[PDB]
């Protein structure tokens, strides 16, 4: 299995993301994302694009990125500190059951998978987000695939921040 | 007049503010929170304290404080980072009309004014907020408010982060 054959999910409406907020990562490839809260925020009233944006918090830092609906299930990611592109897929989503949200993404470079971001608000326990990890595993270099929380910064009285 | 006797407004249910995301600043006090988007976010679902959360976002950094009401309107935040508790009133609020929603916060320190947060998500054109900035000038320290947008970096294709 290379990245290009992962599934590409179909991307549920933006505001049963904007319900599952907030989110933070199970597994991740990259350290850059390790201990983050992923929050969803629809378009601002004066965005001219009207794109919705994500946000990637790791304690007092925070990347953003205004993000639009492309082929085949893409999500193309605009980095607004930088303008630089990003273009996602999502493996699987499962959004507001009864047991909260999951969902993991992938970027792909051909091949090979360069990140990974597998969210939850439920600790990890919907059983089909340990199933497509293992399966991103398999792709090229998803051997950097790892456990998104082995040590966190202490907590100072609130619980998807620190 | 002084801060102890700004108005200390009804405080919308939280969804209210969840609904107007994203805010920008139209006027602040300190330098601090210039060019400043806020987001509100619902509480998680794993939160003992079932508290929402209010983000301070400027550039690449941001602020988090959980917060719960307490007696005669105020907002009790406690900043993610260290646990310092901040208490908050709001001078008016305005949300969810046809042009949008505003409101103004204010942090006292007895009869002085510290801290000041004048948001919408209409550019600063609901007649309330010039008005409310107005009256919030004439408490002590209330010289310090200014117009929070003067300077801000220029944006990379996103319109509420950069
Ligand atoms: C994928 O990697 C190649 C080789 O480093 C690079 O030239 C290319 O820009 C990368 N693809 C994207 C979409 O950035
Ligand atoms: C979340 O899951 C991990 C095990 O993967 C565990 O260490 C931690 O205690 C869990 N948190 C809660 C609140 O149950
Ligand atoms: C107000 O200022 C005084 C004098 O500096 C200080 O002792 C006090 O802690 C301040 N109030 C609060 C609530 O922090
Ligand atoms: C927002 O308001 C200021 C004037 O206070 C103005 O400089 C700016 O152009 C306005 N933005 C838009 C998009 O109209």
């Amino acid at each position: 299995l290379t990245c290009d054959q992962l599934p590409k999910a179909a991307i549920n409406p933006i505001q049963e993301f904007i319900d599952s907020n907030p989110l933070e990562f199970e597994y991740v490839l990259t350290e850059t994302f390790e201990c983050t809260t992923r929050i969803y925020v629809q378009p601002a009233r004066w965005s001219t694009t009207k794109a919705p944006t994500a946000l990637d918090i790791k304690g007092t830092q925070i990347m953003a990125y205004d993000f639009v609906g492309g082929p085949e299930n893409s999500a193309h990611l605009n980095e607004c500190h930088t303008g630089d592109k990003q273009v996602w897929y999502f493996q699987y989503t499962n959004l507001l059951t009864d047991n909260g949200s999951s969902y993991c993404a992938y970027r792909c470079n051909g091949t090979e998978i360069i990140e990974y971001k597998c969210a939850s608000n439920n600790n990890g326990t919907d059983p089909l987000q340990h199933q497509a990890m293992e399966v991103a595993k398999t792709v090229p270099n998803g051997d950097k695939i790892h456990y998104a929380k082995s040590n966190c910064p202490e907590t100072h009285g609130c619980f998807a921040f620190y």
